[PDB]
């Protein structure tokens, strides 16, 4: 059913989150982390504090899709076990900087070509496949966009409402 998942996104912000490559997708759906760079994490922190869920949506540059959505189910924080992200040949993890944990709601992927009729206001109204790293998707498009998504089977919402 549909009924948990739109009970989970009502109200919620959405984000837009773009990797440069599979493996750190691959490994945010093990481990149930995510990083990214300082200027999107204050304003994930921030995010997180403002609405009743703050849904990622993650594609892998170059890939044509989306790899899934998840639920920040914390604040950014740092200290915890270190997460070994491939990053670019100049970068330091420490550019990083704090770990969010998230609570996968779809892990199954979804190719652009299926999202062609939605626009984000907060992107000029572009295709909401375009956008940097970290874009704000309006409640409309981003709510219609997690619902395009296959249903993922493996997921059960129970523990994800709870925690709201
Ligand atoms: C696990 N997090 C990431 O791989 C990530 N998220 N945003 C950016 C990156 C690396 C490259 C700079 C911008």
């Amino acid at each position: 059913g549909t009924s948990k998942l739109k009970y989970v996104l009502q109200d919620a912000r959405f984000f837009l989150i773009k990797s440069n490559n599979h493996e750190n997708v691959s490994l945010a759906k093990a481990k149930g982390v995510w990083s990214t760079l300082p200027v999107n994490e204050k304003k994930l922190n921030l995010a997180f504090r403002s609405a009743r869920s703050v849904i990622l949506i993650f594609s892998v540059r170059e890939s044509g899709k989306f790899q899934g959505f998840a639920r920040l189910s914390s604040e950014s924080h740092h200290g915890g076990s270190p997460i070994h992200w491939v990053l670019p040949a100049g970068m330091s993890a420490k550019m990083l900087g704090g770990v969010f944990k998230i609570d996968w709601i779809c892990r199954r992927e979804l190719p652009f070509t299926k999202s062609a009729h939605l626009t984000n206001p907060w992107n000029e109204h572009k295709p909401v496949k375009i956008g940097r790293d970290g874009q704000e998707i309006e409640l409309e498009c981003g709510t219609q966009l997690c619902l395009l998504f296959p249903p993922d089977e493996s997921i059960d919402l129970y523990q994800v409402i709870h925690k709201m």
